């Protein structure tokens, strides 16, 4: 009976999720664990069916990646009692083990960088505010604005953004609001935003600045290249797999909400 | 009298972080999952020692069939598979003997059409950036490239062919090498390499497409995220995987297959890295 691990992610074609998955696989490979991978496409019905399949295959542990853990997906795990680690997302109840960066600190640091280069109207483009990662970003953004005596304005926060196409469509909205810069949670959206600014003939970084959220490979594929928060994507996966290993061995775990360090990589899209 | 083990497919690819190989792999997965087959994915990093170990693990697990992806099938690997007797299909590479089943585009025609497009926008010094020339697919790209030059009365120059290039970092490092030889455009077989070449041209302030033009090889998912937008041969990556897994399904059922060297159509998508 070889240890078998189930990995769920939206799509192996994502440069974000694939980087994380590679870290998971490398560790599993080192310990000779079997790996079953499933693409959810962020479809909760699909995620539910995948978990039923994992149970039928008697997996020993699960690694979960996604936009958010749906409440249904929390319950299925509860009833199975299979050891589980979330990577790049957080359980609202803070009970399911997880590996992430400090989203609050990153949002603070990114916003302060833009304040410090002269910006007074700073947009924050994020995913769903129902998710803890984004509530944390909002707090960080707000802390930076307050410290600089800039009034918070809800109309410069743009929620529910995940795609390249959404990023492209946001450019004209940000300009009409007088935004001179943006922090962007998702690299896909940041690439779309930059591309639309450049095609409008906006000067980047002279008149508009952008900081992206993860430093997946695609942040280097635009010119100007994207300044980004660096999430240690390979290590998120490797650290998650090591933690799942302890849980599957029934070794004691002090802290199960693991936080990895980040930094900001400065590129051409900031002054 | 229990049912036979669920059919199990072994899939070997250099790395899951190539969106080119990941897109193919989703086509394989979808067809295999339709029959509720088990899928095992293994990363080889294009290392022949790693490939040999992966096959040992597959052959010992008694997988029912193998899909192989990678730069090309090594003789150690080819014999392993011939000593293994496992049904196998290659995707994105071609066996020299042409006995092993495979699914590909027509690399000759794609390389001919790409080179001619740059000829027709006035380029006279055109680089070709590839992997190992020894591989069949790359000798086919070479024939198509040379055919285009010949028809335009351009002399072939081996010094504008750059072999052994697989990564974004390699693409970036080639930029000045092309400029120093007076190349004004390039056809690039791998998207990661093309994106690297474009990044470096833009970093150096070279005008694209006015002074330098680039055509990439597959239009994998990463190509959507370039700025400027990247002209590319579009390979039907999902279909390459699906078509391969359909073929393998027949082999594993002991069904005779007529045509085992399958070739899918491609197109060229013109974007802002060409004139």
């Amino acid at each position: 009976r070889t240890t078998t691990v189930g990995v769920i992610l939206p799509t192996i074609t994502s440069t974000y999720f694939a980087a994380i998955t590679r870290g998971v696989d490398d560790i599993a490979s080192m310990y000779k664990y079997n790996m079953i991978l499933a693409n959810s496409d962020n479809d909760v019905e699909k995620e539910e069916k995948v978990l039923e399949t994992f149970l039928s295959k008697q997996v020993d542990g699960i690694v979960y990646m996604g936009s958010s853990l749906d409440e249904k997906i929390r319950t299925s795990l509860k009833n199975s009692r299979t050891p589980v680690v979330l990577v790049g997302t957080i359980d609202g109840d803070k009970e399911i083990p997880s590996v992430n960066i400090d989203y609050h600190l990153a949002a603070y640091q990114s916003t302060k960088k833009l304040i410090d280069s002269g910006n007074k109207k700073i947009a924050y483009i994020m995913g769903s505010l129902k998710d803890v990662e984004n509530t944390e970003r909002m707090v960080g953004y707000q802390e930076a604005l307050l410290e600089a005596n800039i009034e918070f304005d809800e109309n410069l926060v743009f929620e529910g953004n995940y795609s390249y196409e959404q990023g492209k469509a946001l450019a004209e909205r940000l300009l009409e609001r007088g935004a001179t810069s943006a922090v962007v949670s998702h690299d896909t959206v940041a690439v779309g935003l930059l591309s639309a600014m450049m095609d409008k003939g906006v000067k980047v970084p002279e008149d508009f600045e952008i900081i992206s959220g993860a430093n997946s490979p695609i942040t280097q594929y635009t010119y100007p290249t994207l300044t980004s928060v660096n999430q240690p994507l390979y290590d998120l996966g490797a650290v998650a797999m090591r933690l799942l290993t302890k849980l599957m061995l029934k070794e004691d775990v002090e802290q199960n909400q693991l936080v990895l360090d980040h930094e900001i990589f400065s590129r051409r899209s900031t002054k």
